[PDB]
């Protein structure tokens, strides 16, 4: 089968591009200079824009579809769900857990997104969303590189046995340990829950990616205790903080001198847009603060920084269709992001920067590459944002593994007219 | 042709409804105990959600499409877009103005928009956008009711002639008077251009829509004249106060104390979310305000409120489709409306709450009513805003005049799947 992707816009480059495939690898990028004929083995792009494939950062592939079971959060805060999580954890089967893990998976499947990492709560004695979702990450891989997150999520010192299970999940496979270290009961368990976290990543070899700073208090900069020890370790690509929503709180002086530090350990950066908006802000009247983490800096200071979706349909979030555009939207809207190259230049952050975040090892629309690609029906980074227009084709070793036929829109005036809103 | 609407879900409702259609109006509606076979002349519904067109109470249709014409902005503040749109419209011809409102227009109707309130720029002595509007008004009628808002863009008093070119705007047919009291020279003009605005709405029997506290000034309180005004002329059904951006910022006493007033006086609010969390917050650092007026307030006090788009691609807004669920998206989460039943009842907001704001005398689904609904693919409120739904067919005077074919999305795995993002 495919051969060639023809009349392929890529970010950043002028004109029209061929990218050629052998053996499910990408072999070659040539320029084109108009457009090429379609023809049996081309997939035609037809002047849209080609993407490496859509990346989830951060998602709870354990909670999502449960929105409202046994009950609803109500208050919209982190901490209440965690508490209706609590209960709804108290239930989970394994066959329960793949399925709804799965559900989301195929919407992530029909959005292009190839590559997710799942935190999974491993405050949980039984471990049993941890184990349905090891057998998940096997039965997704034609699909989707699926990184598994070991979440404390009542935290490490915080919880019987917390931290033997955070290790027994490594044990048995989880790919990135995680923390949680506001949620711990005191700042000192929190700092000491960070050494022990870097510990294990270093045991096992592991990534790191912290829940950190998740909450409006101008005290809470756990941040520099993750960037610090990710830079004394040399180890900053394999680690992420996560939310770092406090940071929207602090005064610029100590922000200021924490961003020296952020950009010499190279630790990665998690904002969550959808999920920020709606739990941050819970506890002021007004005005109300927006609660996102200082993307707009990170980006003007090359600290690597990327939007997840975090929760779909669950405990802390009650919409979404796992859909990195729609992210994206509300992070530059709530960012400030609203300049015309900063909207344009917005796919990096659901693209390259959450790769990285990711360490992924082979990704991006290069030579010697595997061929995993997306086809977005749009002439560049704006105008797929603002149409938000979905994956028309996803490509993955080279074959066809999503498409979406888009909608037809038509206005019956003086005469019939197919309406697409460019522009 | 058509001589039913059957298998109709109506928001509030249980069961399935059946629409009888007569004469370009609404006969009968009765309830259904199962599904209906289709037939020719009937439209089916398919057990999607029906409800009267969607409203954009709040559009400049003379700004819409001229992003970065001649340039861009940039700060992305209420002022500079102000700037920046005084140098496009020393710009402005009679086709220019024409062609694009007719572009927006037509997304609109492509969007079950059959009622829109646009502002008109009136801050110009040739009155060049106005009177193409009135030309455009004429033109779209057979598909959306064009309400035209003469707009004081740089002032009543605060500009040179100012009060007789609105008056002139009105002498010429504009069905709604204009104000911007935050945006002239001092709170004095401010207060005055009120009187003014509200003697010519009398004079010539017109509705009232003010741009109004459009700034984050915990002092801008043009709102408490625009409503005792209205409260002692008894006229609160005919007056908006469009944005009130101003109130996010009140401290919560004097709030209160205004809260009765609002409520007495009967007046309309409009607020715009996708614009007023671009241009709100931009004079803070971090934290950083949301900006949005006190829409969940208003709607736990019963205080008519809903949303505008505002700018389409303009010199405030460099994005936008003229999709009222999106809007509706942005709302409720920047406003926290984030509980199912909040979610759910979101389409009021873009609905019913529109309509009552532009004083509309023919809407809804009612026996004697026009004939003019849409129908959308979605069970309810909740699933149509989750999931961002088209407009499958939007019905006016009994016909369709606009239809979407939905996307049809695939994923190829053990066999290809087809997926729709349904929970
Ligand atoms: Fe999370
Ligand atoms: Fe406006």
């Amino acid at each position: 089968a495919l051969q060639t992707i023809i009349n392929a816009r890529l970010p950043g480059e002028e004109g029209l591009w061929q990218i050629h495939l052998q053996d499910g690898k990408i072999s070659a990028i040539d320029a084109q200079s108009g457009v090429m004929p379609i023809t049996e083995n081309s997939l035609d792009a037809e002047q849209g824009l080609v993407i490496p494939p859509f990346v989830e950062p951060h998602i709870h592939l354990d909670t999502t579809q449960t929105a409202g079971q046994p009950n609803w959060n109500q208050s919209g805060t982190l901490f209440e769900g965690i508490e209706r999580w609590a209960e709804r954890k108290a239930l989970l089967t394994h066959d329960d857990v793949k399925q709804r893990a799965w559900q989301t998976l195929k919407w992530q499947i029909a959005n292009g997104i190839q590559h997710v990492r799942t935190h999974v709560d491993v405050s949980d004695a039984t471990l049993t969303a941890l184990k349905a979702m090891l057998e998940v990450k096997q039965e997704v891989a034609p699909w989707i590189d699926l990184q598994i997150a070991a979440f404390p999520q009542e935290g490490i010192l915080s919880y019987p046995n917390g931290e033997a299970l955070l290790e027994e999940a490594l044990r048995l496979g989880a790919d990135v340990v995680g923390a949680i270290p506001h949620f711990e009961f005191t700042r000192e368990y929190g700092v000491e829950s960070l050494h022990k976290t870097f510990a294990l990543a270093q045991k096992y070899d592991r990534l790191i990616d912290v829940h950190c700073d998740e909450i409006d208090d101008e005290q809470s900069r756990f941040v520099e205790t993750v960037a610090a020890l990710a830079h004394h370790e040399g180890m900053g690509a394999r680690v992420t903080a996560s939310h770092t929503t406090a940071m929207h709180s602090y005064n610029g002086a100590y922000t200021s001198r924490l961003f020296r530090l952020l950009k010499m350990s190279g630790i990665n950066f998690v904002a969550n847009p959808l999920v920020n908006i709606h739990l941050q802000g819970r506890f002021d009247t007004y005005p109300k603060r927006r609660g996102i983490t200082r993307v707009k800096e990170m980006l003007e200071s090359g600290i690597n920084v990327c939007f997840g979706h975090d929760d779909v349909c669950g405990p802390w979030y009650p919409l979404g269709t796992a859909n990195m555009l729609q992210v994206l939207h509300m992070g530059l809207h709530v960012c400030q992001l609203m300049g015309y190259g900063q909207i344009n230049d917005g796919l990096n952050l659901i693209t390259h920067h959450s790769a990285r975040t990711l360490n992924l090892q082979d990704y991006g629309i290069a030579a010697g590459n595997s061929a995993n690609l997306i086809i977005l029906p749009a002439e560049n980074g704006f105008d797929a944002l603002r149409r938000q227009v979905p994956v028309r084709y996803s490509v993955r070793g080279g074959k066809v593994i999503a498409s979406t036929q888009p909608a037809q829109t038509t206005v019956y005036l003086e005469q019939p007219e197919a309406i697409d809103y460019k522009r």
